[PDB]
């Protein structure tokens, strides 16, 4: 594009998780997945189970484990920590958290999250990705 | 700055003009921003200059036409790297002089924040505090 | 960690450590009346800027500062506090920095005359706690 006739810059949100499947819902049946969200959110209420997968196409390393049982009042920042640590992420490289394709504030709680977006099967579904983006 | 006669560590911050509305009138841009803007619904036509005298990289271009979604921590991504900071060097968006949340998006800023001619306007600086 | 009873993979476990929850040292140093004292006199003389105490959650792996009594812009973010703590106790890129205000983390983008104007304490002072992630997983 260009118009004021100056071209724009244009940027493209790239490999969004968009409406990605997860591995963990593809393994197992819903009514597993349930009782496990159930037993365990009754063991430990002040903490929340979490999937956490990566977004399809991510030009990001792997993470090991995708199963992670948080305290509700861990913040979303401290939660990217961990996460970029378990990758091994450089400093310089991305991460970015996706609930539902949209990406939650830094300071917002795991619990907080959790009470607004969790699945049927009690489970906290986090897609990571890269910047997911180009054009400059 | 020393009652409690302790010393202070005191902290200092280090008003934008936009070369962009300097090299075209109101009108122009106005035109512009409703034109861009009826042709790409789900995207915002976004200014983007370097405040003066930050100590950073230039961007070759200004303006910018982005998806609505798009977070601010996103398009920090790519101009910190377009300007190879280190990962240690800050970079701030200031809308009217705030910085926004990272997790804000384009299209929420545009709809609080655009000016009359229809572009968002975003200056980018480093940390934007004096030295201790 | 452990494995689910039903869907028996095993969790990371992840647990807070050396968070703040915590007894400034500013408030021992200094009794209520002359910390109101002076608190007030300082906010009467820089209305556009706020008087900070800043210290260390106990027992975090992180450097100390020097000074815990910092004269800040009331538009100072947290985020342009961190670079310049930061900067100070030598943290790489990678190494994490959190603020707590009465043991909640705020916004990066909030500003230090938000979180004085939501929780100065009658002292007129706001009292910041700085830790490392705070946190462990497996």
């Amino acid at each position: 594009e260009k118009g004021e006739e100056s071209e724009y810059v244009v940027i493209t949100v790239r490999n969004e998780p968009g409406s990605m499947k997860f591995v963990y819902k593809e393994e197992h049946p819903f009514e597993k997945r349930r009782s496990e969200g159930e037993k365990i959110r009754k063991k430990y209420p002040d903490r929340v189970p979490v999937i956490v997968e990566k977004a399809p196409k991510a030009r990001i390393g792997d993470l090991d484990k995708k199963k992670y049982l948080v305290p509700s009042d861990l913040t979303v920042g401290q939660f990217y920590f961990l996460i970029r640590k378990r990758i091994h992420l450089r400093a310089e490289d991305a991460l970015f958290f996706f609930v539902n394709n949209v990406i939650p504030p830094t300071s917002a709680t795991m619990g907080q999250l959790y009470q607004e977006h969790h699945e049927e099967d009690f489970f906290l579904y986090i897609a990571y990705s890269d910047e997911s983006v180009y054009g400059l």
